[PDB]
């Protein structure tokens, strides 16, 4: 997509933006680079703020791209890993009351294997039959030669449906860019 502005920081539906526009929201361990992915697709450095390595994103952030879509940035599973569950109620409601939600891009790190939270997430995300675009990120930190031994583990771990799709990615080198935008567009222009 020949592709960039914030709109709001909703903590509940009584805040979600207006317009009834389409949205793709992200789910990911904390620090995984969800805030980064978002930026990588619409070509921004820190529109969605990134951080050294903490738990910087802390609210559902809506980013209207070309006034045609909505990327929604989300805190990592549980921000400060009680607050665990506090996190769910929110992502859940949303992913069960936001009809425009046109799919969830769940991002996991390629290097390691999906943490149960990721299987969990995906599971839930699947119980509601929400289309998902898994993203093996930070490819660039894995010897190009071993991206199969790593990305095979995911598929098995998250045992990803055949309807859903895994994609290798880099917020550094931008690898997986378009693939993302393609799948993301299948979901939008379905
Ligand atoms: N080398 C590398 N670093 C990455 C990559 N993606 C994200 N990072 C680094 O990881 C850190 C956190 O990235 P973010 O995008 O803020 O993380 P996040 O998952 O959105 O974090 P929260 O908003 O707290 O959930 C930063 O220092 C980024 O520069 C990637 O593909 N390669
Ligand atoms: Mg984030």
């Amino acid at each position: 997509m020949k592709v960039s502005e914030i709109v709001i920081s909703a903590v509940k539906p009584e805040q979600y933006p207006e317009g009834g526009l389409p949205e793709i929201a992200l789910a990911g361990r904390s620090n995984v680079g969800k805030s980064s992915f978002i930026n990588s697709l619409i070509n921004r450095k820190n529109l969605a703020r990134t951080s050294s390595k903490p738990g910087k994103t802390q609210t559902l952030n809506f980013y209207i791209i070309n006034d045609e879509l909505h990327f929604v940035d989300v805190p990592g599973y549980g921000f400060a890993k009680s607050e665990r569950e506090a996190w769910g109620r929110m992502i859940e409601t949303y992913i069960t009351t936001r009809e425009e939600l046109k799919a969830v891009v769940q991002i996991v790190d390629l290097r390691h294997a999906p943490s149960n939270d990721d299987v969990q997430m995906y599971e839930f995300l699947k119980y509601y039959g929400i289309p998902v675009i898994v993203i093996a990120t930070k490819a660039d930190k894995i010897p190009k030669g071993k991206w199969d031994k790593h990305a095979k583990v995911v598929r098995q771990t998250l045992n990803i449906d055949p309807e859903d799709e895994l994609i290798l990615f880099s917020s550094e080198t931008k690898k997986g860019k378009d693939e993302a935008w393609g799948a993301i567009k299948k979901m939008i222009n379905r």
